[PDB]
């Protein structure tokens, strides 16, 4: 069967503060139990560009805000190269509770890919955030966020660098699917620098869309 997920837990408000506090009470999937807190979005409803990642990392889970670690610094590098003010954005994630595993002698917490069940469970919060902010443009950072709004069969590589519209997205924002900043953290340097430049292209396009 198709799950209710977080729908039981989303209060009937468009206020981003009330939603974030309510999200700390969510039991829409299993991820609230081990995590410290919900990591809701950052920014205000006046934003015209919304950005969506995959899930919190270790430091996100401690801070309670998205993109505060290494991936967030690289994101800030990309936004600066695209002439975008981070505080003019609404930045969030498809999944709001840190999914992780502990380990014998490892890093304290190691992030684990959310399952599609968890992504669909958490999606009502994303819908609430888009209803709250009414973005004109939505940047989808990486495969998980893209599939969160475009469906489980969406392939980012098939649509890189296109401005899309979908039928189920509230307010009918333009959509730009692109690379996740964490992807620029490892790999061959050449590929990483060209990918960073491509991210910058997708951001400049997004900041230009009307
Ligand atoms: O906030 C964050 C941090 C790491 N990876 C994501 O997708 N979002
Ligand atoms: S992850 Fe999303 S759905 Fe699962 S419990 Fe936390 S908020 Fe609710």
């Amino acid at each position: 069967s198709h799950m209710a997920g977080a729908q039981d837990f989303v209060p009937h408000t468009a206020d981003l503060a009330e939603l974030a506090a309510a999200a700390g009470e969510c039991r829409g999937c299993g991820l609230y139990r081990d995590a410290t807190q919900a990591v809701f979005g950052a920014g205000g409803r006046s934003a015209r560009i919304m950005m969506i990642g995959e899930q919190p990392g270790d430091k996100e889970d401690l801070a309670g805000l998205p993109f505060v670690g290494p991936a967030g610094r690289l994101l800030d590098r990309a936004l600066e190269a695209a002439d975008i003010d981070r505080d003019a954005l609404y930045v969030t994630n498809a999944v709001k509770h840190f999914k992780f595993t502990r380990a014998a002698g490892g890093k304290r917490r190691i992030a684990k890919t959310p399952s599609r069940t968890e992504v669909v469970a958490c999606r009502p919060w994303l819908i609430a955030e888009m209803t709250s902010v009414e973005p004109d443009v939505v940047v989808l950072l990486g495969a998980t966020a893209a599939k969160a709004l475009l469906g489980n069969d969406f392939r980012v590589t098939q649509h890189r660098g296109e401005v899309l519209h979908v039928d189920d997205v509230p307010g009918d924002p333009a959509l730009v699917a692109t690379v996740h900043p964490s992807s620029l953290l490892r790999g061959p340097k050449e590929e990483r620098e060209s990918a960073f430049a491509g991210l910058v292209d997708d951001l400049r396009v997004a900041a230009d869309v009307r």
